[PDB]
């Protein structure tokens, strides 16, 4: 009756007690284990968001409630999801190896980052893809970009509509929206990378659904390699523009992140915090999709699409 297929549902991954900070990020680091000043500053920075056990369970809600939502919302196919992390297991090659164990011939997958870039949504399609190949017997049509997905920019845009309104009158007419992801090396641009323009165009499509005039793009979280990375970093952005104009709020859509992690609690919430108490303004960032209902269905929209079935 029901077509079945895989759902690969892609992500970072994150360390799942703080004993797993070590291993978790020497494989992000390339093989280098972290010293042990900066394993103690990791385990306080997530003591300080309120702990790693609930970012841990985030990703594993969106493949739970995308699997049950799809199969729900349409009669046709019944989806089977399996996570496949990139940097701790359950791996890219672990989760289409357990696919191809439970019998799956055909996949559908979606990396929850919404901007394609060559550096990790690419090579997460790419290593799925070896993998299936490599055991034979199975295909995996994938998901490259979706942040242009209508309901998506409508999450955002309600969100900042919300923000806005929630101000007082002085900070409603003095206020700078920054919109961000994280960056990536310069050098993508030698390939033709698309990811920066991607978030300027969703950074274009959010400010202009929620009637927001005065908007810029940065960038979060680079890395420390020699070679220059895409900015400016959201830090240097907010004080700069403070410089300029004297913004009294400063509104954080982090558009390329989907769930709570460091790089939103801790990069936004504390660091761009820090610059915004130092300068007086006001800090708003505004939930992130996580599992929440309306987030799910945009994404089982994008599957659909992606499948040609909407
Ligand atoms: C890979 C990744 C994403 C997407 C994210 O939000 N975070 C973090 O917060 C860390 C520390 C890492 C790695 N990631
Ligand atoms: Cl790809
Ligand atoms: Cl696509
Ligand atoms: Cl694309
Ligand atoms: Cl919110
Ligand atoms: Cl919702
Ligand atoms: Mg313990
Ligand atoms: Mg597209
Ligand atoms: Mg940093
Ligand atoms: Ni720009
Ligand atoms: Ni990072």
């Amino acid at each position: 009756s029901r077509k079945k297929m895989g759902l690969l549902v892609m992500a970072c991954g994150t360390p799942y007690k703080e004993e797993d900070i070590e291993r978790y990020y020497t494989h992000i680091r390339r093989g280098r284990k972290p010293e042990p000043e900066m394993l103690q500053d990791l385990k306080d920075r997530y003591e300080a968001i309120g702990g790693i056990s609930p970012l841990a369970q985030i990703t594993e809600q969106q493949a739970h409630n995308l699997e049950q939502h799809l199969n729900e919302i349409q009669d046709e196919i019944t989806f089977k999801a399996y996570i496949g992390l990139k940097h701790i297991e359950p791996f890219i090659e672990d989760a289409v190896a357990e696919m191809h164990k439970d019998g799956i011939t055909e996949a559908v997958s979606i990396v929850l980052a919404p901007h394609f870039s060559t550096f990790s949504v690419q090579s997460y399609n790419k290593r799925a893809k070896e993998e299936a190949e490599k055991l034979g017997g199975l295909t995996i049509t994938s998901v490259e970009s979706w942040y242009d997905e209508p309901k998506f920019v409508t999450y955002w845009v309600d969100r900042v509509k919300e923000t806005y309104a929630s101000m007082p009158e002085d900070e409603r007419e003095n206020a700078m929206l920054i919109v961000s992801a994280h960056s990536l090396p310069e050098k993508i641009k030698e390939f033709g990378d698309p990811y920066p323009d991607q978030l300027h165009e969703s950074a274009k499509l959010i400010a202009e659904g929620a009637g927001v005039s005065e908007y810029a793009v940065g960038w979060q979280s680079e890395g420390n390699t020699p070679d220059p990375w895409l900015g400016p970093d959201v830090q240097d952005l907010t004080r700069d523009l403070f410089e300029q104009k004297g913004y009294q709020a400063f509104v954080y859509v982090p558009v390329g992140f989907v769930a709570d992690h460091l790089e939103v609690l801790y990069d936004n919430d504390y660091e761009c915090k820090v610059v915004t108490d130092d300068i007086g303004a006001s800090y708003y960032r505004p939930e992130m999709p996580n599992a929440k209902p309306e987030f799910i269905d945009a994404l089982a929209t994008v599957v659909l699409k992606k499948l040609g079935r909407v």
